[PDB]
């Protein structure tokens, strides 16, 4: 009973945070959406803050666990990059609200002690992905005339942007979207 | 003076966000009294409006000229993208406000122009994509709708890190990003 309700309340909060933003969503907004009063919410959660933290960690622990294993898995450089990107798109489908909060809603969490892990993960994401780029330039998979930091920043800044329009459960599979993004970024939009 | 103040406001909007910025915040940052602000502008909202319009009017004027200019399909796309990047360098705060700070204004009446500009951006950019697929410039095996979404999704994202006076110019950034998008990151 209680554990399932907790999960439901947390998902309602995630959806409101993704739509309205973190700073503009109150515990009363969450409670209203759940058909309860704020007191009932506090029986399950310490704070709005703790809800955000749990939503972000659920998503990021899983995501970074996959990134880390992909890079350690022995795939060649192009396949490694393809797997990393595909994993990101799969999260847009599976964890849509969390991705939206991560992409558009957490600029201002950097100021908060409790969310220092976000900056650590930014450092780590660069290490992982830019490392793959470096290895693929060295091994001939990727072009040697593109700056690796610029290429990294392009990948980083375009990882989550589809969350603004992508609808989970639509006829357009997140897989179709990943494959096309990868075909453009790796092989180019121009006719060969 | 009115221009200096508007720029200071734009920086605050981009750095704090619109709703976290008050008139007194803008006044304080400008080292002036709030009363002096109201001499130039009637509201925080009117300031946002003028910042966005200045940027978007110039931008879409250039997009319209480029599409009308008779370049080949790839060169037209290259020019449109390069124009977007030049706006990130020239109007950094305005781009940040447009890209990241106005989700709550899209449904607002006085900012109806945002939606009209989505439509126009599509007319102009999707027109170029479709023409380039037709003339053999761009691949026929790609989903043109998803390709457009990718060009639109990614136009402004470098605003979060790019600043004037960095170690390379925005022209270098534009050229490298065009090279990836058009020719691919993989080796031949
Ligand atoms: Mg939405």
């Amino acid at each position: 009973g209680k554990s399932g309700r907790r999960t439901e309340l947390l998902d309602i909060a995630a959806t409101l945070f993704a739509e309205r933003g973190l700073r503009a969503t109150t515990v009363r907004d969450i409670a209203d959406a759940a058909g309860i009063l704020s007191g009932s919410l506090y029986h399950h959660f310490d704070s709005k803050e703790s809800m955000v933290d749990e939503i972000l960690r659920g998503f990021l622990d899983d995501l970074f666990g996959k990134y880390r294993e992909i890079v350690a898995s022995g795939l060649d450089s192009r396949a490694t990059l393809e797997a990393l990107v595909t994993t990101s798109y799969e999260a847009i489908d599976a964890s849509h609200s969390a991705v939206a909060i991560y992409q558009d809603e957490v600029k201002h969490l950097v100021a908060n002690e409790r969310f220092t892990y976000l900056s650590e993960l930014n450092t780590e994401f660069r290490e992982l992905w830019m490392g793959v780029l470096e290895a693929g330039v060295k091994d001939g998979s990727f072009r040697s005339d593109i700056d690796v930091e610029l290429a990294f920043r392009f990948l980083r800044d375009t990882a989550w942007v589809a969350v603004r329009w992508y609808r989970p459960g639509g006829s357009v599979t997140v897989d179709t979207v990943a494959k096309q993004y990868l075909s453009i970024v790796l092989d180019g939009l121009a006719s060969p």
